[PDB]
DNA sequence: GATACTAGATAG
DNA sequence: CTATCTGAGTAT
């Protein structure tokens, strides 16, 4: 085949999530494979985490509400158009209505694309013309096929058509390697880093556990980034808890030193973030999602640990509910060098913590089968291949 | 009396209920009698209808678990400690614990008066601590002499001490001079239920009512207060036709007629009595059982008469209530309230229709239904009763 | 069964 | 925490 215009339409909004670096990964795909690709997004409704990926130079804004020819003329303006997202349930009637407006105006040549990002019912039912983008839609994708996306919603829809097929969030792996990998010689051993957000579910509670009685016990240092402002909190704090809050702006006022609790950062830059994992010790990314919504779905900042040269810290269940995108078989039964971080069995994750602080060999040894495993398993070079030749068929 | 601090504790934290109605009606009533008064609850554990009633200015919040010291500052700074309610059983150990800690270093000399709020040996067993509690009384309150409380676990715990009765007081009368509308803006055709997700509420007979009358009549009908708790898996599972607005969708609530009936949830308690002060008709079928009944009615049967709208309680219940005048059953008086049978339910439609035309026979009718209720249980009536036993 | 009475997950 | 959502469990 040639090339193709791809215009990836963001209707919820740029989040700086997860849905935003895949929109980015998949942009920097399909150019890097000779593809036109142009990158809308809905500013009817602003985020807190605009910033958090650098793409303000090539994202074009639009707002529904009132740009309505605007927006009609650059979805209409491709041979493919991918949804990844749709209006919150918070926008005015002219958003929601200009878009569902959209839906009806696409060049019946064009090819919809719809990715549906979210898991649980509780986020599905927060979007609105969800529905009607399913319809117009000509290939769906999903995380899982046991996701409340094709369990409950799907055949609510179509009581009995259309394929949902699956997909794994992809990523340059090797190009976030080739940019922030260091020398085992200059990585702190003492510094253990976790990255997410404030959601119950990204596990950030066994942080705090896991350090209050293993890592701080033992002369570590603690840095948990990403818990935005939330009363999440209120919980938090008189639940009992330390932790010290920093703005990204005072950065460079945590105190990286022993016998100190957590060192929070409420919002990060992921090149910050990247380089300031890359020289750290052990990255913590302990979503423990539901296993109805695993199948082969690692989160971006899965990838990012073993991305930059730390040794990853994923949650043990969601490792044994993924399985390998080559042979199938279960994450967790794998020499990667993950360090499986064990709920219950705590103690026996932190000795493989203290093995590898003092024997750097090791180390390198362990990292290096972790970027390799995570590489294999949903770097962009298989995953958007998989993809586009499941669009294109 | 004299003059004395009270501290109103509640202990299971704020339920939003009427133990919480209780407390406020309680405080409201000791400061109009001048009394200094502080309203304490535990925060170890949050309920949804934490809006229901206005609290937010004055109750203190305390973590049993995590404040202690807070908490003895404030029970000891009173004269007579009131303890509405105890932690629940899903409590962590802290709380009940600290909890108790409490109850064993409240000074000597501070009476400690308990009002057992509770009927069922469930509910009577929910909560934790309370034995601790009892023993520590000086003055117990209960709803029936004949319950499970003064039968069942008084007797087990002391196989010495009296329980005395009581009734949830409250003031009729300043809720009339604020929501008693003009029978020139009562929508005759409105019928609202109030009360809670639970059989006994008699939830169930209302749709039936709504069904075998209201929707055919062309009537409207809207019960306010069904949460979608689990209780409410039979609704959908029985497959009954309702609409569910929240709080914020009000509004939307197709008020016009053959309709099902319009559910709305966790209300606000300020807001309800108004729209059911310019509404036809006020159902409240609290079916409870006969045991747990002897002259205490529900904050929700008080409010009815108060915002000047029909009353219609569950005829079972008037029967078993006694009068705190004569103390004879209650149905047998010109209440001005419709007797609701769930048997003949036509013969209670016609007393609706029947006083839903004379828009002059309504306005006799309700004027009956407050002085009734008025002089059965009103806070200085009953409140008056409490403190006088409380005081002894 | 009949009948009566009664919370864990998650997004913002 | 507060809000929207979903679909049994308990006891006799
Ligand atoms: O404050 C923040 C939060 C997140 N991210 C990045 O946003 C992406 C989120 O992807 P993931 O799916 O792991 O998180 P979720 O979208 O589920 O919150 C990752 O690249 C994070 O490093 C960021 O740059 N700053
Ligand atoms: O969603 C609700 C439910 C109830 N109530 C009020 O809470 C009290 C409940 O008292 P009652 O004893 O009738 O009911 P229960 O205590 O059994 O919940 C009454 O004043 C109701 O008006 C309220 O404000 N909002
Ligand atoms: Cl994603």
């Amino acid at each position: 085949m040639g090339s193709m215009r791809i215009c990836i339409f963001m209707a919820r909004g740029l989040e700086g999530c997860g849905v935003t670096k895949f929109s980015l990964e998949q942009r920097d795909w399909f150019i890097k494979n000779g593809h036109e690709v142009t990158l809308v997004y809905a500013k009817d409704k602003s985020f807190t985490r605009t910033s958090s990926h650098d793409h303000k130079s090539f994202s074009i804004p639009v707002i529904l509400a009132k740009e309505y020819d605007k927006a009609l003329k650059l979805v209409n303006d491709c041979d493919i158009l991918i949804i990844n997202s749709v209006p919150a349930t918070s926008v005015q009637e002219a958003t929601i209505n200009n878009y569902k407006k959209l839906l009806d105006n696409i060049k019946p040549s064009i090819r919809v694309v719809v990715y549906q990002h979210d898991h649980s019912v509780l986020s599905l039912r927060r979007n609105l013309g969800l529905e009607e983008t399913v319809r117009r839609a000509d290939v769906i994708f999903s995380h899982s096929d046991n996701g409340d996306f094709n369990k409950v919603l799907m055949k609510e829809w179509y009581p009995e058509a259309p394929t949902v097929y699956n997909f794994q969030p992809p990523m340059d792996i090797v190009k976030v390697r080739s940019t922030y990998w260091k020398d085992v010689s200059e990585i702190n051993m003492n510094i253990n880093r976790w990255i997410g957000r404030t959601t119950t579910w990204k596990g950030f509670y066994q942080m705090f556990d896991f350090h209050e009685k293993f890592l701080k016990p033992a002369g570590k240092s603690t840095v948990m980034e990403g818990l935005e402002r939330s009363p999440a909190f209120i919980a938090i704090k008189e639940k009992g808890i330390p932790y010290e809050y920093y703005g990204n702006r005072e950065i460079d006022k945590m105190n990286l030193a022993p016998n100190q609790p957590a060192q929070i950062l409420d919002c990060y830059i992921n090149s910050e973030m990247l380089e300031r994992m890359s020289k750290s010790g052990f990255g913590y990314q302990l979503s423990k999602l539901n296993q109805k919504y695993l199948q082969r779905s690692l989160e971006y900042t899965h990838l990012e640990l073993g991305a930059c040269g730390t040794i990853p810290v994923f949650w043990k269940s969601t490792g044994e509910n993924l399985k390998f995108r080559v042979d199938n078989t279960p994450l967790t039964s794998h020499d990667s060098g993950i360090i499986w971080f064990d709920e219950n069995d705590m103690e026996s994750t932190f000795e493989r913590i203290k093995e590898l602080s003092s024997d750097r060999a090791l180390y390198d040894r362990e990292r290096e089968k972790a970027y390799e495993f995570l590489y294999q398993h949903q770097d962009s070079s298989f995953c958007f291949k998989e993809q586009f030749d499941i669009i294109t068929k």
